[PDB]
């Protein structure tokens, strides 16, 4: 049922979900916990709209996933002061998830799941 293009994307975020132990980015940011959130952010992105996306079948690549995953960090390290709890939050499944989506792995992910193709 599910492509090896989704599997990857999925198996990217189990691991990247990991990198949030808070689970401040597991649901879409409400604006009774973040009053305001609605009228400042553009937009909103949380890991359960990008599993609802693969699921969906809407990823065409991993560099779309990539950039919803940075989107959604950056968004909060803006939103949210140096100080808070959820930019130290943001900032540290940046740098993680940099390292899951580096342009090595993504690129060599994706050659696999081609040659796979290919076999
Ligand atoms: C990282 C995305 N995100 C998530 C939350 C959030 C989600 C679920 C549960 C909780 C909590 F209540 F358990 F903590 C927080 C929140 S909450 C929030 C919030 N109230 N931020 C204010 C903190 C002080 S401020 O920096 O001056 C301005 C906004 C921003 C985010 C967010 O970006
Ligand atoms: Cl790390």
């Amino acid at each position: 049922e599910q492509t090896p293009l989704q599997e990857a994307l999925n198996q990217l975020m189990r691991q990247l979900q990991r990198k949030d132990p808070s689970a401040f980015f597991s649901f879409p940011v409400t604006d009774f916990i973040a009053p305001g959130y609605s009228m400042i952010i553009k937009h909103p992105m949380d890991f359960s709209t990008m599993k609802e996306k693969i699921k969906n079948n809407d990823y065409q690549s991993i560099e779309e996933l990539k950039d919803n995953f940075k989107l959604m960090c950056t968004n909060a390290m803006i939103y949210n002061k140096p100080e808070t709890i959820y930019y130290k939050a943001a900032k540290k499944l940046l740098h993680s998830g940099m390292k899951i989506l580096s342009q090595e792995r993504i690129q060599s992910l994706k050659q696999s799941i081609d040659f796979m193709a290919d076999l």
